[PDB]
DNA sequence: CATTAGA
DNA sequence: TCTAATG
């Protein structure tokens, strides 16, 4: 945690590099075990040799180890760092839209800044289009005073369209959260759910609703189970206008939220953690059901939940606020 | 790890 | 169809 640290994190920065300037998935995955296991270890890594001892530790790792032990730093790190085209992959693959592989095709052509991929605004697909278009609000954080506005608003055409609908807010926000990057919202209704072959409008209906207000500005993507898009808060009564912000909004089978929410709602920690319980407690937790444990080694049968507690009864737990889901 | 664009 | 990008 911080005995570990540089040979840890110089070992990621590794990784990510083969990742993604390279196309060295293996590498990359090398290092990655390795900064996995480094850094479980209980001693200060004092030499390559110690090092290499350990598992996924080769012979050339162990030997980036010792420079880096030797004087706090690594050439090749140090020369990727440096490397304009490397750091030019690293930045296009902010935008939105732009992964590794367009990232590094763009480059090839020679698009490496913002404007220059303004100037081919036609190489970009529509998703690459927005992402370039908010690319400003798009790294901006929310905060939670506008989260509350967002919820607000979402929550209300919501339930406009049909009452029926069931909203929450998942994330961080759920969480207590000063701020989050992006809204997510869980969705359902009971008229849909595990087998009840879907109702796409369901979540149609609905986008289409925010968007006839004039929330969702954008469509990233919308499918029949996920709508990915950008929304923005009414600039009022003018000087001060919202920024643009990322939302997702899903459908769900009534009979796989509460999991689903439980899940979505975190944090990290929380989930592994009490889903580890849930073994002991002889069951079995995943993003949407669970299910009792059978001694064979395995078992099924998804038991019923209707809210939040079924879940944490069923593992008898103390309810955990979202509040305090921290880990 | 599953869902959507796209080509 | 596969292959990429999101989460
Ligand atoms: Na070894
Ligand atoms: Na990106």
């Amino acid at each position: 945690e911080t005995l570990n640290g540089g040979i840890t994190d110089m070992l990621t920065e590794l990784a990510n590099f083969e990742k993604n300037v390279s196309q060295a998935i293996h590498k990359y995955n090398a290092y990655r075990k390795a900064a996995s296991v480094i850094a479980k270890y209980p001693h200060k890594i004092k030499s390559g040799a110690e090092a290499k001892k350990l598992p996924g530790v080769g012979t050339k790792i162990a030997e980036k180890i010792d420079e880096f032990l030797a004087t706090g730093k690594l050439r090749k790190l140090e020369k990727i760092r440096q490397d304009d085209t490397s750091s030019s992959i690293n930045f296009l693959t902010r935008v939105s839209g732009i992964g590794p592989s367009a990232a590094r095709k763009f480059v090839d052509e020679g698009i490496k800044t913002l404007e220059d991929l303004r100037k081919n605004e036609d190489k970009l697909n529509h998703h690459q289009r927005i992402g370039l278009k908010y690319f400003g609000d798009f790294e901006k954080r929310i905060p939670r005073e506008e989260m509350l506005q967002m919820q607000d608003i979402v929550l209300n055409e919501v339930k406009k369209v049909d009452s029926e609908y069931i909203a929450t807010v998942c994330g961080s926000f759920r969480r207590g959260a000063e701020s989050s990057g992006d809204m997510d919202v869980l969705l359902t209704h009971p008229s849909f759910t595990s087998e009840s072959t879907k109702q796409p409008k369901l979540l149609h209906q609905v986008v289409e609703q925010l968007q006839k207000v004039h929330f969702i500005t954008d469509t990233l993507s919308k499918g029949e189970t996920k709508f990915m898009g950008v929304c923005q808060l009414p600039s009022k009564n003018d000087e001060k206008e919202y920024p643009h912000r990322r939302i997702d909004i899903r459908l769900i089978p009534k009979d796989q939220y509460y999991c689903g929410v439980l899940y979505f709602t975190g944090s990290d920690i929380f989930n592994k953690n009490m889903r580890a319980h849930a073994l002991e407690k002889g069951f079995t937790i995943n993003e949407y059901t669970i299910r009792p444990l059978g001694v064979t080694g395995v078992a099924g049968e998804p038991l019923p939940v209707d809210s939040e507690k079924d879940i944490f009864d069923y593992i008898q737990w103390k309810y955990r606020e979202p509040k305090d889901r921290s880990e």
